[PDB]
């Protein structure tokens, strides 16, 4: 009924790359004993510098400390009064806000012995359609290996993928023209992401020769620089296809939602402050008759099963959507994992109360690491 | 677990004026033995006509049989499909569509075993400040039994009225000056409500005339015509005070949104189609930074008590709101009804599952009617 404590673990798992992401496991502690688990994942993002995390958790802690988890509205009006939003998408305060958030919802679930998703307005569905990532190529000899991970995925499940355009459009036109003649309608590459890397008018020019290949495409992502609004605009109007694109701050949303500038709201609770925020940038796109689809992040299960319940309680949900965090990594810190089959997410057993997915201890020791600097 | 069954009983309640207001009391029945309580009022408005609640038990009862109460965005998107939205102030679909959320509101918080308001976000306050309402003058005479209401209404503890103007304006600064040399700053005048009567520009000319009295001026309420965006804004822009109109549609106030129409958006479960939607258009009004207040009903306890848990769990609400729909009548058909003291709206019992209200049987027969006929 009353916060009593947090705590704020650092963890890195290798990717399949040898990479390592650098996530948080957040502990929502009360007096009574019941525990709320949340993931800040993310952190592995420009700007380049690192938060302290002892200094964090004692900022945390006075915010929280003495409230009532149920309280979600005056608490998260706090944790925005102290971690402003932005219009950048990868501020560190909106990967901080989610964690918290996350965790006081799987906390309030667990105490009314419900699952998160019954806490969210329950369920339309009980899985959502995701992609599998392509990312960008710069030479026309990654093309082979791209090739092989269709292969592969499409043998796992997944039958629809985004790419990752922009850099050598050639390429990617000889990788679009590969698959189609090797899979035909077996594989669809539902969208096109530039990833705010090109101009406009320069990804205009792309989108046209890339569109010449319709494998099942539902949407351009990201055809535009971070908030060029205008451009979004003249962009969504000389093409054919759905725009899309990230929702990172409530005010940029706003402006999106004012000019009339995409067609799809991709949201992710990481980049938007948690479920909280979350729920709150669907319904203004579901009040503008807006679709909305589930954005991708770098979150292990705990940060992606939150999502999974959101996704499932949404009704303006009606593309694929690209939640793949946990494609990621080759381990993770729980006991089991959020599932993917036949390229859906399904949203955690709802009959287990709170997230639905638990934390492995030895698996937390495991990949823990001391900071979160680079 | 699983809806049952559902009772639809008419009421009317005799108003201080001797003329009756019929509203529908909501019972949804499930399989363990649950009910939710919820009220369906204002049908006393045009159009002309009446609804076969016969037939409407059957038509609902379709929709709702077997389903899952915990569903409520399920549930919401099936009772839109079937009560659409039409842009009109006083849709009766709208109440309907209300009753049946704000019962499922209840039911979904007595299985947990929490007040609807943690169901709702928890609280941001436990009571928000509401204004007392002047019927709109239409000749001078009027006024001295206007005087009376401020001065007995001040003394139960109302410090805020809101205007209805537009009639006989002359009346109105009449009116104004008298309770300004009377009472002074004991007494506020929250907002001139034009109720959609004048067309923008004669508005203005009435604003700039009333305003000459700013006895606490929060808001001027709905001063042009439905659905009038253009000069809605028009308005906002000549006006130095919030412009707030109600909120009965989202494609209604998406216009407001997009243009940029208003200030203030004044919200009723009712007139939105319930708590669900309610939550929706405060959202969509956050996201858009705009300031948001609670409207006026005809509402007995049940259906204010939705608002009460409603208001105090926004954190966008920083005006004074109407709800007074209680103070229309003498009865009612609860145990207890809900609470105002010194002019604020409290929220029920958080301790209290549920509504926090609860029906008298020997009220319901008592207030019974046939049907909803004019």
């Amino acid at each position: 009924m009353k916060i009593t404590d947090l705590e704020l673990h650092a963890v890195g798992i290798p990717r399949h790359t040898g990479f390592v992401n650098k996530h948080v496991i957040v502990k929502i502690h009360t007096d009574e004993g019941l525990t709320g688990i949340g993931e800040m994942s993310d952190f592995s993002h420009l700007p380049l510098y690192s938060v302290d995390l002892h200094d964090l958790k004692q900022g945390l802690l006075s915010i929280l400390l003495g409230q009532n988890p149920f309280d979600l509205m005056k608490i998260n009006k706090e944790l925005t009064d102290n971690f402003p939003e932005t219009m950048y998408y990868y501020e560190k305060g909106s990967f901080i806000r989610n964690g918290i958030d996350n965790a006081l919802h799987d906390l309030c679930a667990k105490y009314l012995d419900i699952s998160v998703s019954d806490f969210l307005g329950g369920r339309v569905k009980e899985k959502i359609k995701v992609c599998y990532p392509i990312f960008r190529h710069r030479f026309s000899e990654e093309v082979e290996s791209n090739l092989d991970v269709v292969r592969q995925k499409l043998e796992q499940g997944f039958d629809v993928f985004r790419l990752y355009v922009g850099k050598n459009l050639d390429a990617d036109e000889e990788f679009l023209s590969r698959v189609k003649e090797e899979f035909g309608s077996r594989v669809r590459i539902k969208s096109y992401d530039f990833s705010h890397l090109l101009n406009w008018k320069d990804a205009h020019r792309a989108i046209k020769r890339l569109t010449k290949y319709d494998l099942g495409l539902e949407m351009i992502e990201s055809p535009a620089p971070r908030n060029d609004f205008d451009g979004l605009y003249q962009l969504r109007l000389k093409t054919d296809y759905p725009i899309s694109e990230h929702v990172w701050s409530f005010k940029q949303q706003q402006e999106m939602i004012k000019k009339d500038a995409i067609d799809i709201f991709n949201i992710s609770p990481v980049f938007i402050g948690g479920l909280t925020s979350a729920k709150k940038a669907a319904y203004a796109a579901e009040v503008a008759s807006k679709d909305v689809v589930l954005g991708t992040t770098q979150e292990l299960s705990v940060g992606t099963a939150a999502m999974a319940h959101l996704g499932c309680s949404l009704t303006n949900i009606n593309h694929t959507s690209d939640p793949t965090g946990p494609e990621l990594y080759v381990g993770d810190v729980v006991k089991n994992r959020v599932t993917y089959k036949d390229g859906y997410l399904y949203a955690p057993d709802r009959s287990v109360k709170g997230l639905g997915i638990e934390l492995d201890e030895s698996l937390l020791a495991k990949y823990q690491v001391p900071d979160l600097s680079w």
